[PDB]
This record gives structure tokens, sequence and C-alpha cells, in this order.
């Protein structure tokens, strides 16, 4: 809705006066991008602001480097927009993977033989990604955890002044030092990650019965393994501890526990997020919520 159909198809045959659209439709919207189905063959995505074009940006970067490295298909970048004064990536066209995300319901509404394929297969998939050799990646991509919550920590102080009462500040104060006290959340060994692993990221093909891909790596970066793994955890939104235990297993960790201490501060944390990105992401219905869950 940022954009209209028309603006869509003008974007497109500027830079590519040869492409014929014979469909579009408006396929997802998300946070930063709308994304357009074109001609039932591709996935345009268009960014809704300048945080999303970087999102874009980053995407198109990942994809082209980690092109034909993976054992579970990744959509392939085809097309790619120029800057604006808006934007640094007005568009960009990927290959459609055809397939619904796996959702835990689906999920587990799958024969128990299926559901212990798809753990073995996104196993691999990671055990692959994260041993993908990243000498290469400029060093913007390698993300600095200790500045980040370092930052969040300010941002939560000024946003937080009038709104908490003194013990409830304490609480907030208390769970940041304990955080940059832990040793155990930024001593890891870094690699690439998909950073935004989960269920509606990762497309199946219910014919048959099997995941047929990846999607989605604008969050791409070089960071804790662990984190592909956290993301897919939460036993409400997403899948359960049973299932992701497999997956870990499969991948052959070493150390689970550690991988439980990362989801635990992660999900306290998530309010935290919801408070500044409420607010940064001027998004109200995010910053209530997490409040909410502080108090």
């Amino acid at each position: 809705r940022t954009y209209t159909f028309d603006q869509v198809e003008k974007a497109i045959e500027q830079l590519y006066p040869d492409f014929t659209i014979n469909t579009i439709e408006i396929s997802g919207e998300g946070n930063d991008c709308i994304a357009y189905e074109i001609n039932r063959d591709f996935i345009f995505k268009f960014p809704k602001h300048s945080r999303g074009s970087t999102n874009l940006f980053n995407e198109v970067n990942i994809l082209k480097r980690i092109h034909n490295k993976l054992p579970l298909p990744i959509p392939e970048v085809v097309f790619t927009g120029m800057p604006s004064e808006t934007y640094q990536m007005s568009f960009a066209g990927f290959t459609k993977i055809k397939g619904v995300p796996l959702t835990p319901l689906l999920l587990n509404n799958l024969p128990k033989q299926s559901q212990n394929q798809a753990a073995k297969d996104l196993a691999r998939f990671l055990s692959e990604l994260h041993s993908i050799n990243i000498s290469g990646f400029k060093s913007n991509l390698v993300l600095d955890f200790r500045e980040k919550i370092n930052e969040d920590n300010k941002k939560i102080k000024k946003l937080l002044s009038r709104e908490l009462k003194g013990p409830q500040m304490k609480k907030v104060d208390d769970f940041y030092r304990d955080i940059l006290e832990n040793e155990i959340y930024f001593k890891y060994y870094p690699c690439l990650i998909h950073n935004d692993f989960s269920s509606d990221h990762i497309l199946f093909d219910t014919e048959k019965n099997t995941i047929c891909g990846i999607i989605d790596f604008g969050d791409a970066a070089i960071s804790d393994p662990d984190n592909d793994f956290i993301s897919l955890m939460e036993d409400d939104e997403e899948y359960g501890m049973e299932f992701v235990s497999k997956i870990l297993n499969h991948y052959k960790h070493k150390d689970i526990p550690t991988v439980l201490e990362k989801y635990r501060m992660k999900e306290k944390y998530w309010s935290f997020e919801k408070i500044i990105y409420g607010k940064e992401y001027g998004y109200m219905d995010w910053y209530e919520e997490g409040l909410n869950e502080i108090r």
C-alpha cells in the first residue's frame, strides 16, 4: 500500500525494460518490505522505509555470497534496484520458492517420521550454514552484541524514566548488570547465521512432506550460532523444546545447557526490544505490551 501496482511496474520497467510482467499480486507485507509475486516466478521486495532498504541490501549481498552452498534451496537474486534519495536498494527480485511455511500447527499434524525428517534437514541446513567460511565478509557484518546491549541499556533508562516506579527500575538495572557480567552471552565463536530462523521462513512441500526452502535472509549476519536455535524454540509462537532438541542433537551440539541459558535470557530480553523498537520503529502496539510485561 506504500506503493501502487503502477508504481511497482514503473520502477521495475525503468531498470528492466525487456522484462514482461504478465501477472502481479501482493504476496506478503512485513515490517520492512512489501512483497509482490510477479509472473508466479519471482518475489519482488520493496522497502517501506530506510531501515527496510538496509535490510533488503543485506539480503541481496548475503544471498549472492551463499548461492549454491547450502543443502536446502534458498532464493536467488535475479533483479536489483538502485539507490534513491530515500533508499540504498529501491527493490530486489528473487526467484520464488514454492511451498508454505512449516507452522508449528502444520509440523505437529505431520506423521512422526516426517517430523523427524524435518528436524534432520533443519540440522543439516544449519550445520552447513554455520560452517561457511566468513573470511571474505566485511567487518560491519560481525555483530557486536555487547555494544548492542550497552546501547539498549541507555534507551531503556530514558524511555522508562517516568514509566517505572523505583523498585521496578531497579530490577531492570539488575537485569542489565547481570547480563553484562555474564560472559556466556559474548564469548562465542562467531559464524554466518540466518538470524531470523523460525517457522515463517522455513518453506514446506505438503505433497512430499519435506522442507523445500529457507527464505528471508535480510537479518543474516556473523554472530552466535546458538541464536539460530533459540529463534526456533518459543513454545507459544514457534516450535517446542522437544522438536528443537531433535535438531540440536542431529546437529551434534555439545553444550545444550548453554543454548537454554541463552534462550531464557533472550525470552526475558524480548520485552525490552519491544519498548525500544516500539518507539524507534514508531509502532505503538509494541511499546505498551513490552512495558506491561516489565511491570
